[PDB]
């Protein structure tokens, strides 16, 4: 049974850059909310699954990948972000943003690039491919997990569905971009990316 | 020149249902940019067509789609709202909506099932089906438009983006779904309906 | 575990509508390819499920739609098919369709329509809505299934994909169409329209 | 107003590979049409835009990519092919297929996979990425084009519709992509790829 993950920090441990208000709507409701909705679906599949009811089992897609997918994705999300982030990784990751983006500053526009540029809701990810054995940046639509539809390993993710920043930043989503790199846990993300290499 | 038309009533005319900040955050910022958005655009589509430049065109199509339908679905959305909206329709659409689906409580849970059942961005559509001389209502993601994707005619559309009511009702789409009823503008849907006979 | 169904008739009954060489070609190689396929998929969404491996879920949605979608479609479009099918259906199953789409012709030009027109793999289906109480025309894409993804029950099914036709009328669909209205096996599709009334 | 290209060389000119039937049909059919289809789907856009008719440009989005994609994946095809190709490529090209997939054989492996991947009709393509500077496969759905809507400048391409391929390999997909090697224009891709650089 899928359970959601307790925050890493209060909720008002990354203020200024992203409000107490968000953080608490946006794990105590949106992402919980996912959860329970995920656990639901999961249930009805088995059952569909047990009588090999093909047709059930793809009625059921859109609400598995969903609400799936907002639990991938918020679950990494949170690990994402510290009270103590900020500034630029430090050592094989760093060098791995220089060697494929040219610069630590490329990367955070290219990735904030793709951010911005996401016509409704979505996310934009750093990943890793595994085949071609770099860094690749990628953005998802709506609550589609990076892995499950790209097979790109998530490293670090932004959230640009408007309930992650509406309410402080409102129809200003480059304001939101610009902020949220003050808050970027780059030790997750160099642990992520680490894990990567075995 | 494609031009933002102004709104119906003051931003403030559907208070408390929906209130005056949304209404010109909406208008005065989301509207207001697919406007400008799409000018642009159609500039760029006429010169790759004088050159044939195919590929020019393909790749401005999501551009062209996005703000192209912000722009469809927003100018039509302010005419579906009014200060002294609300009820229920009386006459033709009435009767065709008791018809289609029963009873006009029956076509709200209806349209309401459709808008809150959106994943992502989107719109809650209540259309009219020229092929099959008869009402349809129809979910379409992001800005797609209603007739340009779909082929039916938009009576009422509801915008259920996150920026349509976060401000003021949060996560929590059915109440901003069971407020709006209060402003909807009947007469203008009425006319939108009798425009599809002729 | 799913099972290739037996064909109703001999690969040549259908002849010269469509010949016996695409029939046989279809359900031993096509039809059974995606039932192999779709016991593999669920045997690993069994396992992806029972570990709680949502990412791995996700991942096979692709292949569990295509083929089980392939095999919801093609056992159906089996049993829609007759060597002394063709002409007309009658009774209630008429008289909808006269109801519905204005006439049998119509409705023909509607299916035949819809067929020609999809771009790429699809079908071309003639289903029931049960909330609207009515027929209802439909396109779907590669082997999307009817009912899984749009909630209507198939009544008659038209393969488009160029492996139902190619063989024997290469790149003019339209003469396919035309053709394999002689084969339609109304009793089969009144069947499913009965049953959807009970 | 877009015209048919002339091909190559001769029908029968890839025999055994891809036979002349095929050859003839692709050629004066699939893509005359395609080029037919294309020029009034313009005309009717070149209308729409002087009217600032927003939602007939987006309606016709669909044959436009659709269409237009056919002429610009063909034409690249066609000369993606000759009678004396086969074997592999010389000089900085190959050198980059080794550095970007690590031989040559992994990257017809690779191009192989995405090509027999396809679900439904599409094309595999070796393309190369402006912004990395590195080469990239990836697979397109029906019509898309590979620039047009990935941004990836097109080097090889491989049609896997079914009218590819269907008359002389049946369902065999894999035993097409293993002959379709044997007339590869190394020389053209080459072109391409240089052309890149600059
Ligand atoms: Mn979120
Ligand atoms: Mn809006
Ligand atoms: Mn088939
Ligand atoms: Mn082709």
């Amino acid at each position: 049974k899928h359970s959601l993950p307790d925050l890493p920090y209060d909720y008002g441990a990354l203020e200024p850059h992203i409000n107490a208000q968000i953080m608490q709507l946006h794990h105590s409701k949106h992402h919980a909310a996912a959860v329970n909705n995920l656990n639901v679906t999961e249930e009805k599949y088995q059952e569909a699954l047990a009588k090999g009811d093909v047709t059930a089992q793809i009625a059921l897609q859109p609400a598995l990948k969903f609400n799936g997918g907002g639990h991938i994705n918020h679950s990494i999300f949170w690990t994402n972000l510290s009270p103590n982030g900020g500034g630029e990784p430090k050592g094989e990751l760093l060098e791995a943003i220089k060697r494929d983006f040219g610069s630590f500053d490329k990367f955070k526009e290219k990735l904030t690039a793709a951010s911005v540029g996401v016509q409704g809701s979505g996310w934009g990810w750093l990943g890793f491919n595994k085949e071609r054995g770099h860094l690749q940046i990628a953005a998802c639509p709506n609550q589609d997990p990076l892995q499950g539809t790209t097979g790109l390993i998530p490293l670090l993710g932004i959230d640009v569905w408007e309930h992650a920043y509406y309410l402080q930043y409102k129809n200003v989503r480059p304001d939101y971009l610009k902020a949220i790199w003050n808050v970027i846990n780059w030790e997750n993300v160099t642990e992520r990316y680490m894990a990567c290499k075995k």
